[PDB]
């Protein structure tokens, strides 16, 4: 059988091992109501067009268990077939007790039986629309269904491992109530805070209120949602131990509001530690980023990328401005990135994303994946080894720079293919049609050798070491990957290297040797 | 074997003899990083589209001698094959010790070994990026490689002579240092000025400083670069004596700055005489013109076109405004003209030329070459015989006139195909879409007979001789060349000749007989 995919960590760097090597998920997600046989003719053309190596698809509880204990995995079987025909991998999204905070994807025998499967009670005594994570009934039922899913998946996919990760629930939490205030919940809240949690967050032992103070309510909900999801995940892992993750409806990364106004209890940036402590069976916590401003997008990446949390952008906007952020995510040691809404079913999630999803829109995102897909295994490995840096065009077009050993590396935006970066008389290119669009990635392969790519960007090298030695790009080789192997195309020289390395709208990859003389 | 091409001079007029007759190089140059097998599928379609009879292609030292004494001419062999299939001729550009002042096209065993192959030392004691032309090592190495190239070319092309000229180095000189100030160089500078040079420039004998005064530094660098290139050229000529030339990075033709701010030592207009004296084995000095303003472009042509210097515009911009200057160059007895950057590899040299090179851009230049190519042998001969005059539309659209024997010839711009040139009530055509675009050429075949062509221009004849005799265009015959032979199409008369001869955007050639009555 294919080796089991594994999320791994080495010296604070991450990889998803697929077939025994690091794998970059250049993913896309279908719309929420697309996971049906009738819609697949409107999904696959988009997915093929965008050039994704991985597709995220909902597996709804209501689809798999429409009548209690009568499981139907016929759609999954079809999806596995179609995915394999297209040579893409899958990430299954388990839509059970929570999808965007709500039980709407639970079957009717769950979500219309509140007495048996109870919603949480708010601080004003009225029931929320959102399920109590303290209910053993709901936990047992979601877990049974997830375990059935993992058992069937094991039967149908252990040989090939088409499915490489599974998302457990979708944007957990509750809007409009920071936790469950019903009597069962309050009984627990009045009791001792869990030793595990108290130690994880550096609190003093006591009741929830004593230990956590002003954070008690939000931590109580995060912990309980986490414990619920952990137990769902652990049951599935006991059968088929694929990497598993949770995704986050975000709070603002710079000026977060009160938790009553966001998806409280879900893995927002302030409760990543609580979720880590609550859910050891969940491998990573993934942000869903629908903030178009670069300042915010970069800030989100900063909160979620940690030595103990792999960076995977599980969802992002499909407005064309978002396209370039693949470069920012991979440049911060990301293992994957995924625009949401990539099908031709007619739905568009504007104001989040694009109003209309047609071939022209998908082409915007396709251009980056066509470039990156052939190099994905190489990038994944080099990233894991800690050799990768990159960036996307800021909203203000400011240059980005870093030091990689002896050398400086810079990304500059709005430059032509000719003319020194310091020619103040030469006006920059005008703004992208549909917003900023540039970005770049550089891997330091060894002290003086680099792999360089990008689109709509100038990459420039200088010398960091203040030893006064002059330098040059001694060799710039363009080539491409075939079967994962490098094939020479040409050397760049003269005009092509006098003004940095200028990447336009197509697909070029360079191996650059630097030298002093 | 085909007759050896020869640059010849007769009574201050020039020709490149190819297959024993004058040849006009309607050339185009590929981008600097296009001379590789992988790029030829993006080069040939552009070259075929533009209708060039000659193509300029780099032959890089780094490509031909990647390891010292291990020569590889496989690309040249391929290029010769492909050129012959397309029935174009080649001009090879030797990129060795200098390409735009820099050794970047020398192999690593040259350019990364400064101790063995030394860069010049500036007047502040720090090394330039540019090579010292006083180094015997560098000279011997460049010459050995060039001689190997000429030996291989002789073996593979003596029979057909596909290759008709060779450029020796590319835009020699140094920015930021007017000469070599290192101790070896200063030892020479302190010594006697060369008798040959002193006589060539009309100076008094002495040391470099006494002879040349304020010009001593720049002349020292020009002479030494010239002597270097001369020796490279002479070694090659000793094997295979093709016409050879050098090209110039220009200083301003009207308000030149200090040589520290331009490519000093290269063949700028003030050191053409120094280069002529230094390099008898170089047949002509060719300007590279990236100045779009007609006043400047005309001025450059004036500096370089001399009785002892054939006019060849080795490089010019590929912004559409440049297209018309073929007419100016051929009208000043030019033997060739060449837009730079004519391929579909994605590179564009804006602000010099076009930002994007696509079929639409190339069509602008194609329209002139489609007209001129069938008549190139006839024009070349008539030009050599001193019978050709012409011009391109000035930036201010002013008319151009000359006297050819008994007759006046005028070129007028912005006129319609109907209506007298002196109808002040009739407004001119509006400006070209992408700038000025008109031009014309007239050859006086005998006293009263002319060959006339042009695009977007009105040609009008009058009588120069002030004898009061009335005149007419007695016969205007349109025809075209097939196999170099004239074939009648029709007579122009009536509306077609009442308002001069109006050439629009296509290809027409006329034989015009003038008469008094």
């Amino acid at each position: 059988d294919a080796a089991m995919p594994q999320l791994v960590t080495k010296d604070g760097r991450h990889a998803l091992m697929v077939d025994g090597a690091p794998f970059l998920m250049l993913a896309a997600q279908v719309n929420n109501s697309s996971a049906w046989p009738s819609q697949m003719a409107k999904v696959w053309p988009a997915i093929e067009k965008v050039g994704a190596n991985t597709v995220q698809v909902p597996i709804a509880w209501e689809q798999i268990e429409p009548v209690e204990g009568q499981f139907d995995f016929s759609y999954l079987d079809l999806l596995l077939e179609q995915a394999r025909e297209r040579k893409v991998r899958l990430v299954l999204l388990w839509f059970g007790t929570w999808k965007n905070s709500s039980p709407s994807y639970a079957p009717e025998w769950v979500k219309l039986d509140d007495k048996r499967f109870p919603r949480l009670i708010k601080d004003d005594g009225e029931r929320s629309y959102s399920m109590s994570p303290l209910a053993k009934s709901t936990l047992d039922a979601d877990r049974k269904a997830f375990v059935a899913l993992m058992t069937h998946l094991k039967a149908k996919d252990a040989a090939q491992k088409t499915v490489i990760m599974v998302q457990v629930e979708n944007e957990t939490g509750t809007y409009g109530s920071v936790r469950d205030f019903g009597p069962a919940a309050q009984k627990v809240f009045n009791g001792p805070a869990p030793a595990t949690l108290v130690k994880a967050v550096g609190a003093k032992p006591g009741t929830w209120s004593q230990a956590f103070g002003k954070d008690a309510d939000e931590f109580f909900h995060a912990w309980h949602i986490g414990r619920f999801v952990d137990q769902v995940a652990a049951g599935g892992k006991a059968v088929y131990p694929l990497p598993m993750y949770v995704n986050a409806a975000l709070r603002d990364p710079i000026k977060p509001g009160d938790p009553k106004t966001y998806s409280a209890g879900g893995p927002t940036d302030n409760v990543i530690g609580v979720w880590q402590a609550a859910a050891p069976s969940i491998d990573l916590i993934a942000p869903d980023i629908y903030m178009k401003e670069s300042v915010k997008y970069e800030a989100v990446l900063g909160h979620y990328a940690r030595p103990n949390n792999a960076l995977f952008v599980a969802e992002t906007g499909n407005d064309p401005a978002y396209a370039r952020y693949v470069f920012s995510t991979l440049g911060k040691q990301g293992i994957g990135w995924s625009p949401f809404g990539m099908d031709y079913t007619g739905y568009g999630n504007y104001p989040l994303g694009a109003a209309k999803v047609d071939e022209a829109l998908i082409e915007v995102f396709a251009a980056n994946y066509r470039l990156l897909a052939p190099m994905a295994r190489e990038l994944a490995r080099l990233s894991f080894e800690g050799k990768v840096w990159g960036g996307a065009e800021p909203d203000d077009r400011a240059a980005q720079t870093t030091t990689m050993g002896d050398w400086t590396v810079s990304l500059r935006y709005g430059k032509w293919q000719f003319g020194a970066s310091d020619w103040t008389w030469l006006k920059d290119r005008p703004p992208g049609p549909q917003g900023p669009e540039g970005g770049g990635l550089v891997a330091q392969l060894s002290p003086n050798e680099f792999l360089v790519t990008g689109r709509n960007v100038r990459v420039e090298f200088g010398r960091a070491t203040a030893d006064g030695k002059p330098m040059m790009m001694a060799r710039v080789e363009e080539g491409h990957f075939e079967n994962g192997q490098w094939v020479f195309d040409r050397l760049w020289n003269g005009d092509q290297t006098d003004y940095g390395l200028n990447f336009t709208g197509g697909s070029q990859i360079l191996r650059v040797k630097l030298a002093t003389y």
